[PDB]
C-alpha cells in the first residue's frame, strides 16, 4: 500500500527526484510514474537477449531491420511534429529505439518542410479572416507561412516524376511506407525523423497518406503526369507482419484516430501487445476509439489481459518529453553502436 | 466604501444594438409541443444556441440546394468522372466509425436514402460495421465493463456497445466470395480499384435497404475512405490475400474524385461528426475552391492539444478551407445526443422537396 | 439484452418517438435514456402515498412543507441561471416538482437581475478589452450589461437595510437560506425561480452565498449599515436534516462544485441517496469532486449500492429541457392543487 | 490542374515579424538536462507553450514582490484589519480539495512555509485533508475501483487516491475538544467566528509543521473558504452541535477581509489551479481595483458549457477581474503534473531572496 506524498522543495530543486515523486502524487501525475515504468519495461525487454527459440521464429520476416526482444511501434498525430515533439520523435528514431512509426499525412509532410522553412509560435485566438488574407495557416497555437508549402510544392514535384518514371519502366509497385522511405532519404537532412527513419530501416505506416499537403502535390501532379498509385494493402500486410513475428511487442501512443487504432488492431493479429502506454486528451463518453481507455483495447484482443496499460490523460507536448528523459534517455549508451 | 471599488464595480455600460437578442428558455407551462422546444435552443444559450445556429446553417445548405442551375451535364461528368447531377450545393457528410455502430446509423442511412447529402466520408469502422449490422446486430452495455470478462467471453467493447465476435465470423463468410470477384474482375476486366469504388461494390453486394452503403451507390453517392484497411475489413483483405493474392487498392484515384467534388461545386457545405481523418479530407478537399460556404461540426474535442479534430472552424479559415464570409458553426456535444434532433429540424422537415 | 437501433426517419417526425428512441441509440443518447427512467423512478416514488409508519417518521422536521415518499434535491450551477434553463428551473420550483434547490451565489442573483433587466446572446470568442471598455460583461455567448448590476444595488440596498434592522432588533438570525427566502418574496415577479421556492415553502441553500454580486452589495453596504451576519452553520443542520428525515432521496445535479458536493454529503447522512442523475461537462482524470462518476460518491456512501445512478456527459442546456419534457412535464396534473 | 484550385492551395504569404519565434524541441543529443528541457517547453507549442509562458508570468508576480516598498504599516493593517505587512505584489493562491489530497499538498506547505505567497483560498476539503493527514495517510489506487466493494470495506475514492473510513474517526477525536474550546471562547469571550478565523485556529492546534494550514497561520497568512461547512469539517460541526450547540460560523466578516486584501494592494497576482468556488472568488475580489495584475490559471476545465470553471483568463478581463493590460495565461492540464515543475522553475529558484 504506498502513500500520497509529493515532493518537498526544501530538499531543493533536485529534477530527478521530483520526477520520481510524480507516482505518489496522485491523480495524472501517477499515471505519468506508472507510464515511465511501462515504457521501462519495453526497454529493459528490448535489451534481454533472444534465445535460439525465439531468434528463430522473429527471423521469419524479410525485413532487413535487426530483430529484438521487444518490438515497439510509435504512433503520434500530425501535430505532434508541428509542435517541437518532433525533436524528440527524431531522437528516437535516429537512435534505433523505436521499431515501427505509424503516423497521419501532416505527421509525414511537415517533418520534410521543417527541413525547408520553420514553424513559429502564436496563439489559439488569432482570427482566420487575418491570417488568410496575409497567407497564414494556424495549427493550435502554431503558424505555418504558406510560402512553406511553396518550397514543399517545388522540392517535390521533380521526386514525384521520378517516382512515376521507376512505376512504369521499373515495376516498382508504389506504397505509403515506400514512399515515405524514398522522401526520407530525399530530404537529406539529420533533423528530418524520416531521414533517420529510413536510414534505420524503421517503416513508416500512414494509410491515409493522401490527406494532407503530400495530397495535394500529388493531386495537382496527376494531370501533368498522370497514374501513380499507392497500393494500401501491401502495407496492411507489412505492418500486421511486423506483429505477428514479434517476440513481445510494445505500443506508445500520441493522440488519437487512424495512428491509434492501426497500432492497436495489428497487434491484435498477436493476440496483444504485451505494454502499452497512451497520452492523448481525449475522452470516453462519446464512444470514440480516440477517447476508449485501454481496457477497451483488452476487450478486442488488442492488448494482452495480462498486460498493465496506462493512459496519462494530457497533452503529449508537456509530458512525452518528461517521459524520454526518464526511460529512453537514461538508456542511450546500450543503444549506441 | 472605498471610492475605486464602487467604481471598479458599479462602472457605467454601453446600450447594445437593438436587434440583440434576449435569453428565455422554454416555458413548460405551454405544455410539451417539442417543435416550439427545440426552437427554444436557439435563445438558452451556451451549446442550446449553437444547435439552434446548427440548425439555420444546414436548413440554408439544404436552400440553395433546391435552388434550380442550368449547367452543362455532359461536361460536369467528364471533369469530375462522375455519372452524379450537379445540384446548386454540394454538400458533404463525415462522420466517424462509433456513430456508425451507435443508431445514428439509421440516422445517416435516412439522409443516404433520400439522395440529400452528395459525398460521404468516413473511416473503415464507419463502412464494415454497417455491412456487419445487416448479418447480426450491436447491444447496449456500459462504459465500465472489464475487458477480460468480455475477452473471455468473445464479446467486443464499443464505448457502451458490445459487439459478439460471431458478428466478425458472418462477416468474413459474406466477404471472402466478393473478394474473389474484386481480384479476378481486376485480373482479368482492368479494374482499378480505389475504397470508393469497394464500398459502391460493397454496399450493391450487402442489397439490403437497412444498410447506408447500399443506399449510397444506387444513388451514386461516392464515399471515400482512404484508411479503408484500418478495421475488419482490413482483417479480411488480409487474410483474403494468402488464400487469393494481389487485390490492390489505390488512393491516388479517389483523391481526385474527391477534390474535384469540391472544385467543380457551385456551393459546398460540410456536415462533420467527429474528428480525424473524416474531419480534415473533407476541409483539405474544400479548400480547392478556396473554402467552403457552410460548415457544421459536431464533436466533443477541445482545441488546446493543438489537435486538427479539435480545432474550431475558425481555424480552418485561416487554411482557406471555410470561406472568409461563411458562419460555421460548431456544437460542443455527442452526436448520438445531437444529430437526431438536427435532422428532425432541417432535412426531415424538407421531405416534400426531396420528392 | 438490447439491441442498438435509431430512429427511422421514414416514420416522418413523430417527436415523442424520437426522444424515445435516445435509449437504443447509445453512447449519451443512451445515457440520457437511462436519466428520463431514474427522473422517473423518482417521481412515481414520490406520489405514491405515505404509510402510517413512514409519514410518523418523516414528519420529524419543523419544515412548513408537506413531506412527500421522495424528497428530491435539485441542484444546478450559476451559468445555467444566466441561460433559459432558468425558465426550466423556475416551471419545477413554480409546480412543487422538487423538494430543496442548492446553487451558487450567481444561480440566486442572476435570477434576481433577470426580473429587472434581460441577458443577451453574444459569443464566446468576444474580447475581454472591448467588452470592458463598453461595461459588458461575459458569460460564456452570453452578454450582461453592467447596468443590470445597478438596477440590482438599487433594488437591494433597502433591503439589506430592513435585514439589519431586523437583525439588531428583532433577534432575526441570517442564513444564507433565510436571506433567499426573503429576496424571492421581495422580487415578487412569477418569472423568479425564488419567488416560488419561498411561496412553496422549498428551501434554497447556497454556503458561499458571498461569492458575487451579492457578495459586492452587502459588502458595500457593511460600510455604512456594519454587522450583518450570515451564519453557514445553521444552514448546514437545516439541509441535512432534510435528508435524513426523507423516506426516498432523489438528487438531480447540473454542473458541479459546491452544488454538486453539498447535496451529495448531506445524502450520506441517511447513508445514501436512492436515485441519481449527473449532467455535466467535467472529466474525472484529475481527480476533481466535479468530474467524479456517480460510482465514486457509491464508495462514501453517498449514493446507495443497490442504486442505478447515472451521468450524462453533456451541457446541460442541451439536455435539461428534454429531460423534463420526459419526465415532470408529462405528470404535470399530478402535482397540481 | 485546375486554375482557381491551383491558386487557393499556393497562395503567398506575408513575411512574420523579425521578433518571431520559431518551434523547436529539447534536443536529446545533449543528454538530459532538466532546467534545459523544462526551458525547452517554451518554444514546443500547445500547452507546453503556455507552460513557459506561466514560468514567466509567476516570475514576474514573484520580481514584482522583491521590489521594496515605503507604505505605512498602521495604516494598512487598519484598512485591512490584518497583521500582515504589504508588499509590492500580493499574490492570491487558490486551490480545489482534490489537490490537497494528493502529493500537491506538499507542494502548497512549500510555498506558504516560505511566506511566498499572501492569501489562500480553498474549499473545505482542502482545509481538513491538510489536517487528517497528519492524523493518517492517503493511499494510491486506481480511478476503476468500483463504489460497492470500497464501500463494503470502508475505504472511501478520491479519483485515483484512497482513504479509509477511520481517518475521518481520528479526525473526529482530534477535533471535537477544539469545537468546545471554540464555542466557549464565543459565548464568554466574544469571539465573532468566521471560516478565515476557524481555519487559523485549526491550524495551530494541528501544531505539525507537514501542515500547510500550521505554516499559514503561524506566518500570518489568511485563508477564505466561504463554504467551509462542506465536507467533513461539516459533518463534525454538525455532529458536535447537538451535544453543545450554538456555534455561528459568519461568511460576511470574511468578504470584508478578503475584498480589502485587494483593494489596499500595490498589485496583485492570481495563481489558481481548479475551478469553482476558488476561482471564482478569487478573481470577485479583485474586480474590486479594477483587475488582477498577473494571472495564471491551471486546470482541466472548458468554456463550452458556459461555465466559470472552465471560462478562459479573457472572460475575466471583460469583467474588470483581470486588468485589459495583463498578459494572464492558461494551462490546459491537471495541476499534479505541472505545478511542480512550475515551482521549481518559479519560486523554488528564488529561495535565497525569500530569506
Amino acid at each position: 500500500s504506498t502513500q500520497v506524498r509529493g515532493y518537498d522543495f526544501n530538499r531543493g530543486v533536485n529534477y530527478r527526484a521530483l520526477l520520481e515523486a510524480f507516482g505518489t502524487t496522485g491523480f495524472q501525475a501517477t499515471n505519468f510514474g506508472r507510464a515511465v515504468q511501462q515504457v521501462n519495461a519495453m526497454i529493459e525487454k528490448k535489451l534481454e537477449p533472444l534465445s535460439q527459440d525465439e531468434d528463430q521464429h522473429a527471423d521469419l520476416t524479410q525485413s532487413r531491420r535487426p530483430l529484438t526482444s521487444c518490438t515497439i511501434f510509435l504512433g503520434y498525430t500530425s501535430n505532434l511534429i508541428s509542435s517541437g515533439i518532433r525533436e524528440t520523435i527524431r531522437y528516437l528514431v535516429q537512435h534505433n529505439m523505436v521499431d515501427v512509426l505509424v503516423t497521419t499525412a501532416g505527421g509525414v509532410e511537415e517533418d520534410l518542410i521543417k527541413c525547408l522553412a520553420p514553424t513559429y509560435l502564436g496563439e489559439f485566438s488569432l482570427r482566420g479572416k487575418e491570417l488568410r488574407e496575409n497567407g497564414i495557416n494556424r495549427i493550435g497555437n502554431l503558424l505555418v507561412p504558406n510560402e512553406n508549402y511553396c518550397k514543399f510544392e517545388d522540392w517535390l514535384m521533380p521526386i514525384l516524376d521520378q517516382m512515376v518514371m521507376e512505376q512504369n519502366t521499373e515495376g516498382v509497385k508504389w506504397t505509403p511506407s515506400k514512399m515515405i522511405a524514398r522522401l526520407g532519404k530525399e530530404i537529406n537532412n539529420p533533423e528530418s525523423v524520416y531521414y533517420w527513419a529510413q536510414k534505420n530501416h524503421i517503416p513508416v505506416f500512414s494509410p491515409a497518406l493522401t490527406d494532407g499537403s503530400l495530397g495535394d502535390m500529388i493531386f495537382f501532379h496527376s494531370y501533368k503526369n498522370p497514374g501513380l498509385v499507392l497500393d494500401i494493402v501491401e502495407d496492411l500486410r507489412l505492418i500486421n507482419t511486423q506483429a505477428i513475428f514479434a517476440k513481445c511487442t510494445g505500443m506508445i501512443i500520441l493522440g488519437g484516430g487512424v495512428v491509434k487504432h492501426h497500432i492497436a488492431n495489428a497487434n491484435l493479429m498477436r493476440n496483444g501487445a504485451d505494454y502499452a502506454v497512451y497520452i492523448n486528451t481525449a475522452q470516453e463518453f462519446d464512444g470514440s476509439d480516440s477517447g476508449a481507455r485501454p481496457d477497451e483495447a483488452v476487450s478486442w484482443g488488442k492488448i494482452r489481459v495480462d498486460a498493465q496499460p496506462v493512459k496519462v490523460y494530457a497533452d503529449a507536448s508537456l509530458v512525452f518529453p518528461l517521459l524520454v528523459a526518464e526511460t529512453f534517455a537514461q538508456k542511450m549508451d546500450a543503444f549506441m553502436h
